[PDB]
């Protein structure tokens, strides 16, 4: 029986024919990428228009941003956004049936000695984004990008003595963008460790010293911060939790979100309810709605436990994945509520994707998400049809969880390579 | 222009010899030029070349599993970051080549042999005719107490969960090749015996010496002196025991060396386990001690608390790491204080630096051909690499200080050397 090939999304076929691309990189992506994109609008029942809308968007906007086409046969940017380093990664945002898609801004300059930690290359695309979404600010994005990203100056100091960071992934900053309602929403995503290195100063007193001085001009989002640094804190100087990423929305500060990142080595249930509650700092109703909600997924996905190291920094292209990951949590600073609101990150990279997405369907049934539940399995089949499915542990990087006005949000994060035709066109 | 490749003995012996499998003639060309160019370098002497070669492609190699590859299963060694089960050394101050292998059987990895305990008895039967002073008994003592039995293994490969992302590595041989012969000694990791047995390492370490000590007395005192510095740095110690070498030699002749995983990255970490923490004082080891902080100086290890690592990385990942020291202390029946080792981890830095440090040293103590041939024989090993932006080919550099004499090894990645 002829299984389905997101090869054959229309939106796909159709763009295809009509695209002109001026060079093989950018065909390549789009080739690449493409089919699981259009498959994936389709099936979160985006309307015809906007499946072309937003692929356009992303064809012309993001893939001219997203390098070379990755191989291992000559040197790429190696993104921090995916395990194999590729600056490119779609989630779906399974319980609004909303496509996003994160991407890490790579220009002719990334990696040269112009801009040797890619710091400089998310202006370009910005550009290219800026005039398609009224709504897109970046007071925010200038501020934390100043503070937390590498300067001209820092880079070539970093450059010079490069021993110092060795084989580190170097990522300074990624975009994401939200498809919704013939718009779309950006994010970014900040990785201060390198300008951590340079300054001397640690990841947490650079993120919260930024975002300090941004509740000087934005003092509602100063309750949060504290009760997020007292948390953070109270964990002490052998916390398994540290600070990683700082995410916010590109729009007018009265609407944007923060968001703090704490990676979290320790994978244990008890270590994801610490995070939920900030150490039992939220005993509300509404949390402990959410906590049996994070049991529940716990209980299904069955993460492998314990501590875990960090990773290899990267894995080369074609190489099955055998590794379990940190877990992970952001902490938004709402402008309306005091307290920090956690979303936290179940890492399933290097597990069974079939299981994963059996533990995926259960839930969604259990929540009476039933189209998610009826079509999730097979859809995600398709975006690599050729593949042996059963064996693949590489599909699922993440799955997220909060619970926002009472409402189970949950997406999965999924490895966006090589998808539809292209395949035919120990320790764990 | 130097190319490992070049090498005369590894030339004529690719014109000779058999293989049976992709595998065996994998690992040959992959590992033996560097091999070669090591034996050319340090000297030895074309028969003693062909010998050590000759003896490794067919007593070693048919043990190194598979070709390793990031694309099909292997066995991954504790012996490298990259899990490859094949490492030289090269001891500096006597010119002397040394290297260390995994035994790795058809049974390795498999329901018969799930953590490989049972391969190193195949290698040792391979290599004991070559050796009439190899000897068991403390081998057999060792790995009796300190490694997987079948039923460990069976109960471990059922509760796996209890090993999770773990290496499962027990033990390892390493040759000493001096003089047309080769010595013996044996590496055992006895972390998960301590998982089956509920034992800790240094419970299960210091237990078998002490069983050992009954027929040895000898080694009873530097073994309570080590012990009693180990207990004197309290159950939050940052070095714990981690594995256990001896000689495979005449009990007589043999020296236990017991390691310490040192998470403290500094010279004072380094220092206190250079004195046992103040114990040794005498003028030898504090002369020794000057050594270490010039090294120290020379190399500039990443100080600080290091965590555990990956527990390893594909190949062709360059590393982002920088690892705990270790330290061993051997256990001499001639004397009452245990002799350290001490090990300067430069596995994740830049090689070139470490090779300039290097031969600074070398320079300082007079080893003038090390300190002439080092780098360029170095870069030969891997002639087609960016050799200044090289972060991964030297793991350890080892010291000690025997009878007064500076003792100095390197331990360096061996895997896809010169025309590779
Ligand atoms: N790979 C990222 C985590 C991540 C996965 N998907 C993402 C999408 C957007 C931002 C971050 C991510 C990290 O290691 O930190
Ligand atoms: N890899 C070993 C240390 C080591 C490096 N080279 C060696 C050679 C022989 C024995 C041990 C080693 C460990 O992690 O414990
Ligand atoms: C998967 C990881 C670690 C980070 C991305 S979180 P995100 O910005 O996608 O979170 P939301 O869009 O706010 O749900
Ligand atoms: C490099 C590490 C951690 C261990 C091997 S020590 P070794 O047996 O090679 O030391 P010697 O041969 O006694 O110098």
């Amino acid at each position: 029986m002829k299984a389905a090939n997101a090869s054959s999304a229309e939106a796909y076929r159709v763009l295809s024919r009509a695209f002109r691309f001026d060079n093989e990189d950018q065909k390549l992506w789009w080739h690449s990428t493409a089919p699981m994109f259009a498959k994936m609008l389709e099936t979160a029942n985006y309307t015809t228009p906007c499946q072309y809308q937003y692929l356009i968007t992303y064809k012309e906007c993001v893939i001219p941003s997203l390098g070379c086409y990755p191989t291992n046969s000559a040197p790429r940017w190696l993104s921090i956004l995916t395990r194999y380093g590729t600056p490119f990664e779609l989630s779906l945002n399974c319980s609004n049936s909303i496509v996003r898609y994160t991407f890490e801004p790579i220009n002719q300059h990334t990696g040269t000695d112009k801009d040797p930690f890619n710091t400089h290359a998310i202006w370009e695309s910005l550009q290219h984004l800026l005039p398609l979404e009224k709504s897109i600010d970046l007071e925010w994005f200038r501020h934390f990008k100043h503070d937390l990203t590498l300067n001209s100056e820092e880079s070539a100091f970093l450059a010079h003595n490069d021993r110092l960071v060795g084989g580190t992934i170097r990522t300074q900053n990624k975009l994401a963008l939200d498809l919704k309602d013939g718009r779309f929403a950006l994010k970014t995503y900040i990785y201060p460790a390198l300008k951590a290195v340079v300054t001397g100063k640690t990841i947490h007193e650079l993120v919260f010293g930024s975002v300090r001085r941004l509740a000087v001009r934005e003092p509602r989002i100063l309750p949060p911060l504290n009760m997020l640094e007292e948390y953070i804190r109270s964990r002490g100087s052998k916390s398994t939790a540290s600070p990683r990423l700082v995410s916010c929305d590109l729009t007018s500060p009265a609407k944007s979100r923060i968001k703090i990142y704490l990676l979290e080595q320790m994978v244990s249930l008890e270590a994801m309810e610490d995070l939920w509650t900030l150490g039992g700092r939220r005993r509300d109703a509404s949390t402990l709605e959410g906590l049996s909600l994070v049991r529940e997924l716990w209980d299904l996905i069955q993460l492998s436990p314990g501590l875990k190291s960090y990773p290899a920094p990267y894995l080369p292209l074609g190489v099955i994945p055998d590794e379990r990951l940190p877990l992970m949590a952001n902490f938004t600073l709402h402008q309306n509520d005091p307290v920090p609101e956690p979303q936290v990150y179940f890492t399933t990279f290097g597990m069974n994707d079939m299981a994963v997405a059996d533990a995926l369907t259960t839930f969604f049934e259990r929540r009476g998400w039933s189209e998610m539940a009826r079509t999730y399995e097979t859809t995600l089949k398709s975006y690599y049809p050729h593949a042996d499915h059963d064996k693949l542990n590489y599909l699922h990087a993440y799955i997220s969880f909060s619970y926002r006005d009472r409402t189970p949000y949950l997406s999965v994060y999924l490895q966006s390579f090589e998808t539809g035709d292209w395949a035919v066109a120990g320790v764990y």
